[PDB]
């Protein structure tokens, strides 16, 4: 228009609150890395489902209290007991083995003496038991663990390892969660090639569309790769409208700005109908981001258009888009984790709130991390892990200096 | 034998030690996400490889000075331009178009004003330069971001999104890489049943195996599922042979304590012929912990047979598996991430260093995170994404309080 200047918190409050959250589907236990269960899961069993030994040794009865004892048989993993343990007598028992009935104590084996072996020495036949067992030592009654009927995973949990581990454990293999976005992706421009070609008059190559479909690749959320679009409004429709058929976010860079042929703002207001919630912001880099939304039937298509400039493409994409499809997947709160770093270096503050890469580095025992922004020999073969939320200037703070702490975005793992 | 109690510090460094390095393989660049670069990449070409405008705005003769100019014509992205720019004319320019002949600076559209343009307003055909350009400003030349024979990419790189987007830049899309690891797990038992069965009399669920894959799927290696064997030693040995013709790295759980039916250790050593380095740990969890390699025909193959309990099987292949798995992947430094957190509850320590997943979380402006155990109510919507690493008891410390300061190793995103 040119649009308004959006503050940097606007804009990402506004992306939070006009982005869905998508509908659910039931899938494989075994497919829930990063998903958001949608439902709350229960056990149908006890665990453990009978008194379990906790260790190697011999299930007695305490009130026999120490002794000499004839060893009747053994429990053994996996097999329910037949005998009962009378006075007088024990059980020799494994680690998660039942208890066998007339016992109600086990006696781990370091308590214990061998007193008779068999001729070949396969079998005890024999054993003191040395101590003074307590009722129900080192037993798991049954339901120790997990009752049947209890809740053992709420709806709105982001499940990793442990929480399938969990579903397995309790025999749920199919629940319900909700859907990963599909997430479109094209570059625009007359002077982009693909990267497999060499290079012609004029033209460069398209680094942004493979930056940016890994950047989504890497949180696990399937892409769609709809190439190079030319700087004219027909064909930017025409690909604009593949991307809302084949997915629930279209992700564009370059032509937001206000150079002449900078199109996309025009073609998604007059052509595509799309409802533009910001085409600026107000932060280096990314000053002509811009976020759309469009209903069609009762579905929110959310559209990105990034700057074309690859370093701030690839920034906006992790301050807008990432989040925005973290509520999408249906996690709860999709902001990402900011921590505190000691700047490594002197830094200029601009007006505009400014956010470079960095990488995260712990050193010995101290309790901060040191953030070094992107741009020695070592400090190369490791990718960007952070980035660098700088404040804006005043006329108090125009600098900040190394070892001043800092607020990072976390990028990468660790 | 009962083996030795080997340290904690010493059993990592011997895993380290004595894991190999996988071989390199080429791949498509976009398949490069967590790869490591075993080859240098260098430029074949320059970025910018035409001087391009940082601007949009006008090409111009710095040495015309301010004034009124006619433009010739404009340069459009990826178009080389036919025009030379004579004195006191200009060239209508956009952000990333080629330079045309005869001009040697840039002026943004905001330094000037449009003097006239066509009667359908298309074309501008006059226009008021109101600054004095400085020699080359707004200009990047040839080569500024990158010159043809650099090297932008050295050998180790463990590369993330924008590092694929380097690579597509320079277009080198094949890569030279190390291989990722093919890692087969096994659950050992004759208690369990797979988690999609009911129960059975004195049987559970096999929850390690999943808890276990997914672990490693986490950290995107290709795994190999070698289901439920047990417990005897024909049925193991096969089960072992399986994984060692199908994988690089075989890992086991259950069976590695002095319990009677427990025979991995047995079968290792003597069926399979493989080194056992370590089968105890001075730990907690994770006292029965065993490494062994394997070396046939100059390959050497790695086996982790892991305790049987559920957790200290996730816990102690988060501590050596995940690791040994970074290095043979090519990762320089594969040790994990250590950060500093406080302790959000008081806790007990052990003659032995003790390990429990936890999750971290940041509060408001305070610095350091806060780790809490796993095991509030919004306090189990968030997976573990932390090991506490908790030292070993002396006559001095025999307990941790709230808010000091713990070891956490990083497990999951934070
Ligand atoms: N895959 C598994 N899933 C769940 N529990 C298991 C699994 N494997 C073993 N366990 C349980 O862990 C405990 C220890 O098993 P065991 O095979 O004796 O391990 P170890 O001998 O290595 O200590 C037992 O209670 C056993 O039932
Ligand atoms: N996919 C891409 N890969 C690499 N460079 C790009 C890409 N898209 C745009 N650029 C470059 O970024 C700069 C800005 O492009 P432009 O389309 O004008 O972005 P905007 O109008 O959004 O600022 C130009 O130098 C352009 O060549
Ligand atoms: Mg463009
Ligand atoms: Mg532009
Ligand atoms: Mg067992
Ligand atoms: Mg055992």
């Amino acid at each position: 228009s040119p649009f308004p200047l959006t503050s940097m918190d606007k804009a990402f409050i506004t992306v939070l609150e006009m982005t869905p959250v998508l509908g659910t589907e039931i899938i494989n236990y075994r497919d829930g890395m990063g998903r958001v269960l949608a439902q709350d899961v229960y056990a149908k069993d006890n665990l453990p489902p009978f008194p379990a030994s906790v260790k190697d040794g011999y299930a007695v009865r305490a009130a026999d209290g120490p002794g000499d004892r004839f060893i009747i048989g053994e429990s053994q993993a996996g097999e329910q007991p037949t005998q009962t343990v009378m006075p007088g007598q024990v059980m020799r028992v494994t680690t998660g083995a039942p208890i066998p009935c007339g016992a109600d104590a086990v006696v781990q084996v370091e308590d214990t003496e061998l007193i008779r072996e068999s001729d070949d020495g396969t079998e005890e036949l024999e054993v003191r038991i040395l101590v003074q067992a307590r009722p129900g030592q080192d037993i798991r009654p049954i339901g120790h663990d997990i009752k049947r009927g209890e809740c053992v995973l709420a709806k709105g949990t982001h499940m990793g390892p442990s929480e399938i581990g969990l579903l397995a454990t309790v025999g749920v293999t199919e629940v319900e969660v909700n859907k990963f976005p599909v997430v479109a992706v094209m570059s625009t421009g007359n002077e982009l090639l693909n990267p497999e070609d060499d290079l012609l008059p004029g033209k460069i190559r398209d680094s942004n569309r493979s930056t940016l479909l890994a950047t989504i690749q890497e949180h696990g959320y399937p892409t769609i790769n709809l190439g190079i679009v030319g700087d004219n409004p027909d064909d930017l429709l025409n690909a604009l409208n593949e991307g809302i058929s084949r997915a629930d976010v279209i992700i564009t860079s370059g032509g937001v700005s206000m150079g002449e042929k900078d199109y996309l703002k025009q073609v998604l207001d007059i052509d595509l109908h799309a409802q533009i919630h910001f085409g600026r912001v107000f932060m280096k880099p990314g000053l002509p981001t811009t976020f759309a939304t469009l209903d069609i039937d009762g579905v929110r298509k959310i559209i990105f258009a990034l700057p074309g400039n690859p370093v701030s493409a690839v920034v906006t994409c992790n301050l807008f888009v990432v989040p925005a499809l973290r509520k999408m997947q249906g996690i709860l709160d999709p902001r990402p984790t900011i921590i505190k770093a000691r700047l490594s270096c002197d830094v200029k503050l601009d007006p505009r709130p400014e956010y470079h890469r960095c990488i995260l580095t712990w050193h010995h025992q101290e309790p901060l991390p040191w953030a070094q922004s992107t741009g020695s020999r070592l400090m190369s073969m490791r990718s960007a892990n952070g980035l660098l939320m700088l404040p804006p200037k005043t006329e108090q703070y125009v600098e900040l200096h190394k070892g001043e702490v800092v607020d990072v975005m976390v990028i990468g793992r660790l």
